[PDB]
């Protein structure tokens, strides 16, 4: 079997991507952030505290037919960047793009935190890391794309995500229109449950590449790119007018600037980050102030390959008994 879903950007400065997905019977259609770091499918819900509830599409559960309680299975989890979530279980049916697997983890929130609640467009996550991080308890559950695995054509997804556009979510195959050139595959660690790579350098704008070995997360749950201080000051050093704000939180930049691309490293091969991907825009309505998507992982303690490198290329998410990830640029 094999599924294709379309991922749309939330907003003009694609915060996040939207793609979505049908539970129950007959079929609830929620609108969920696909996240590569970390392995929970939960969901707003008839059961969400009705003050935590502001837009979103819920998840009905007694109105499935497929939908049984998962007795006793409780969750709860927090994000990056602070967020969080908890409630109970069920099990449904639950289809992406016409891939369907039954018996699907769906946790359905009875608590979301503030930012949850304030995002009106989407109305929930889904998990595409290891099932190593799943967080239900006692009885730790599969993903999406760990219960789908052995019925796949091949056992991968892509992620295809656009700037400023809409993109592709693939299961069980490659499309080999979707790219250009080749696919370079590099070796992935799951040890902490994550795609976690090493990358082999990166070049700022028309500068010499630096042979540098980065070990990071492929994440689509995150929207920008968190790398070592070192590298992340040799990008906006070539910004005239760029600084590292405490008050705001990271790197800012005149918007009236020029911002130049960035390159990272796959193997012997490079993705190229256009500039323009690293505008994140003015810092708050009207400020001449803009927030750049490149961003120092120090304190994160991991650097992350979020949606701004990602969104530059096509991505192979293989997971074979030795997973791997490939990347090509498209």
């Amino acid at each position: 079997s094999t599924g294709s879903a379309t991922t749309t950007p939330i907003d003009s400065l694609d915060d996040a991507y939207i793609t979505p997905v049908q539970i129950g019977t007959p079929a609830q259609t929620l609108n969920l952030d696909f996240d590569t770091g970390s392995s929970d499918l939960w969901v707003f819900s008839s059961e969400t505290t009705a003050s935590e509830v502001d837009g979103q599409t819920i998840y009905t559960p007694s109105k499935s037919t497929t939908a049984k309680l998962l007795s006793g299975a409780t969750w709860s989890i927090s994000y990056g960047d602070g967020s969080s979530s908890s409630g109970d279980v069920y099990t449904d049916t639950v289809s992406v793009g016409g891939l369907t697997v039954t018996g699907q983890a769906v946790e359905s929130a009875k608590k979301v935190s503030s930012s949850f609640t304030e995002d009106s467009t989407i109305d929930g996550l889904l998990g595409l890391a290891f099932s190593t991080l799943n967080t239900v308890s006692p009885t730790q559950q599969k993903t999406f794309f760990d219960n789908a695995k052995a019925s796949l054509d091949s056992p991968v997804f892509t992620a295809d995500l656009g700037y400023h556009a809409p993109g592709t979510y693939n299961f069980g195959f490659i499309d080999t229109t979707a790219y250009t050139g080749s696919i370079t595959y590099t070796a992935v660690s799951t040890k902490q449950g994550f795609w976690e790579w090493t990358s082999t350098g990166y070049a700022v704008g028309s500068g010499t590449f630096k042979s540098t070995s980065i070990d990071g997360i492929a994440d689509t749950g995150t929207t920008l790119l968190y790398l070592p201080a070192t590298v992340v000051s040799a990008y906006w050093a070539q910004v005239s007018g760029a600084k590292s704000s405490s008050s705001v939180g990271g790197y800012v930049f005149p918007c009236s600037a020029t911002l130049p691309s960035f390159t990272f490293g796959v193997g012997s091969a490079r993705i190229v980050i256009p500039g323009d991907y690293i505008d994140f825009g003015p810092i708050s309505t009207g400020s001449s102030s803009c927030f750049g998507g490149i961003q120092s992982s120090a304190g994160i303690g991991i650097n992350i390959f979020g949606d701004v490198a990602l969104k530059a290329a096509f991505v192979v998410f293989n997971g074979a008994t030795t997973p791997t990830l490939g990347f090509a640029s498209k």
